């Protein structure tokens, strides 16, 4: 914090972020912005990349600062073609499973014979 206050600052506080996914390689930032670009202003956007290599790992962020903007792409935007290919929109917070799990196997057979 330097000597003396900016002014309106804000870091994404009151605003909803979105996921986004199979998006093509050859996706840039720009262009996941392009697509939620006419349902509400973007604030937020960027496309996941590898901390390694630094390669488009394939997801992107998308924030806007309403609401509705963004749920309405989530629904529309969700299993649309992106570039030049579809692409997975949904909440990029969501809550995690709970611990349970079962199986079962119904062989009902002795063993296999023939002739």
């Amino acid at each position: 914090g330097s000597s003396g206050s900016s002014g309106q600052k804000k870091d994404t506080s009151n605003h909803f972020h979105v996921f986004v996914g199979d998006l093509s390689p050859e996706i840039t930032t720009e262009d996941i912005k392009a697509a939620f670009a006419p349902f509400g202003r973007i604030s937020d956007a960027r496309v996941v990349k590898d901390m390694a290599t630094g390669k488009s790992k394939g997801y992107g962020f998308v924030s806007f600062f309403n609401k509705w903007d963004a749920e309405n792409a989530i629904q529309q935007m969700g299993g649309q073609w992106l570039g030049g290919r579809q692409i997975r929109t949904n909440w990029a917070t969501r809550k995690p499973p709970a611990p349970k799990s079962t199986y079962e196997s119904n062989t009902k057979q002795s063993g296999p014979s023939s002739g």
